């Protein structure tokens, strides 16, 4: 069914573009041909094998070819992109239990207990089962795994069953039509990815994708963005906040967007009003989700009426064929409007971390039949809306006090004069010491440091109590992203200690 809502377009659009790297393109119907190849030349090496498939690589088109071979031959795949580091895909290698690895670009990590397919070895397969069409039951189906992405180090199975549940509600939710070009910002080591894969496959979009140079050259990134004629913006909410920072980042640049689709961090009231002001036209969802609830689960139209209401901006309602479960600190269930441990429950929920047992056991659950897995993340339900508080480690107790890390992020933020910022907490060594905030000022006449931190504790003093105020303040012009465009934490604790 996936499969074939997907083949469809090969049919009826074959020269539509599915997916574009910088000059490199594959139109739907080139991509089910060479991805019918591979699936083709992987059952003839694999006859009765069904072990997960290594795709290694960026951004090349073939990444995607070899996602669909894969899963044509009854494979999931790993998706591994080139920043995991050398040791993290060794250990993947190990435990997923992986045969084979297929990449389009040069395997740099040192020798991997795994058969490597690369480059023109890649190509010859192409070449040499061009034509050939693998046997439509080998197909993964049901409840076999689809892919299998890493998180932490532990692999999340995902599903036939959880992708399409995911798809369906995605394409209806976030009322995405057909041919549209969506932005593919996320590598696809990450499940943020998913979002604009899938639904532009089975939708016959186009994926326009974005990578780790562009970002690091903002000047070609947004050269590319120009051209790119998106319509559907899916990306961590720090990546869209980069890419506010240029003024030119509006519906000049690129007046056919029609969506913005968000997961993955907090997304502030403030950037979603920035974004209504450059693209007047456009719709913002809000969405939550751990990778292992196949990407997201809950979502919400951002309108004016949100965000007026809203300070902090719910991450929304649950897709209805899953359900919410909020755990007060003990087994027992919290009553609504209190805070707790988010749990999800239904279809969403992976069957678990691959040959980890004891880690599976400690994360995820049986409720009444089905699975359910406990995130780790603190928040509450109100009606059926659900609120991110913050992560449950993420909870620094300051002299006698607790405080979700985020809700002071989230008041810094809110301050005149902080465009960006961030809370680093310093510890003694085992308690936590102070706090750090890191910010990135907006405009404002002050002639010296002290006077816009000043400002900003002066204002910070009505919003919090003086304890969970930060002690010490550093600017900067931006907060450094991780590869899968979330804020790096580590990076600025790495820093602001040294």
């Amino acid at each position: 069914k996936l499969l074939e809502q997907i083949e469809k377009w090969a049919a009826e659009t074959p020269d539509q573009t599915a997916f574009v790297w910088r000059d490199a393109k594959i139109t739907y119907k080139q991509l089910k041909e060479d991805s019918d190849a591979l699936a083709h030349w992987i059952s003839s090496e694999y006859p009765d094998d069904r072990s997960p498939i290594m795709v290694y690589g960026h951004m090349q088109p073939e990444m995607i070819i070899n996602f669909l071979g894969c899963v044509k031959a009854g494979h999931a795949y790993i998706p591994v992109d080139l920043s995991i580091p050398a040791d993290r895909v060794q250990r993947i290698a190990e435990n997923s239990g992986a045969k084979l690895l297929l990449s389009a670009t040069a395997v740099t990590v040192t020798d991997l207990p795994v058969r490597i397919v690369s480059e023109d070895n890649l190509k010859d397969i192409f070449f040499t089962h061009k034509g050939n069409t693998p046997n439509p039951e080998h197909a993964v189906k049901g409840d076999e795994n689809f892919y299998i992405i890493y998180t932490s180090p532990k692999g999340v199975q995902i599903t036939y069953n959880c992708l399409v549940s995911f798809t369906k509600w995605a394409v209806e939710d976030f009322n995405l039509q057909t041919g549209q070009v969506f932005l593919n910002q996320a590598p696809f080591s990450f499940d943020l990815s998913v979002m604009d894969i899938y639904p532009s496959l089975v939708t016959g979009g186009t994926l326009w994708a974005i990578d780790k140079d562009m970002i690091a050259r903002p000047k070609d990134l947004f050269a590319s963005l120009e051209q790119s004629d998106i319509q559907v913006w899916t990306s961590t909410p720090s990546f869209a906040e980069m890419c506010l920072m240029e003024a030119s980042f509006s519906e000049s640049m690129l007046p056919n967007m029609k969506t913005f689709l968000f997961c993955g961090e907090v997304l502030p009231n403030e950037v979603a009003r920035k974004l209504i002001e450059r693209f007047p036209k456009a719709t913002i969802m809000n969405t939550y989700g751990p990778t292992e609830a196949t990407v997201a689960v809950t979502g919400i139209h951002v309108t004016e009426e949100v965000l007026d209401q809203y300070k902090s901006l719910p991450v929304g309602y649950c897709k209805s064929d899953c359900r919410l479960l909020i755990m007060k600190e003990d087994g027992t269930i919290a009553p609504d409007g209190e805070k707790g441990e988010i749990v999800i429950v239904g279809p969403s929920v992976s069957v678990g971390y691959l040959g980890s047992p004891e880690l599976t056991e400690k994360a995820f659950t049986m409720i009444d039949g089905e699975r359910a897995y406990k995130t780790g993340d603190a928040g509450y339900v109100e009606n059926g809306l659900l609120f991110y508080n913050g992560r449950l480690d993420f909870q620094i107790k300051l002299h006698g006090y607790r405080m979700e890390l985020e809700e002071i992020e989230h008041h810094l933020r809110a301050c005149s004069y902080v465009e960006g910022a961030v809370i680093v907490p310093i510890k003694k060594g085992e308690k936590y010491d102070y706090l750090l905030a890191v910010v990135v000022p907006g405009e404002h006449s002050f002639e010296k440091e002290f006077k816009l931190t000043s400002a900003i504790k002066k204002e910070l003093n009505e919003r919090l109590p003086n304890y969970m105020i930060p002690r010490k303040f550093m600017y900067q012009s931006s907060i450094p992203m991780t590869p899968n465009g979330k804020v790096d934490r580590k990076k600025l604790l790495s820093e602001v200690t040294a």
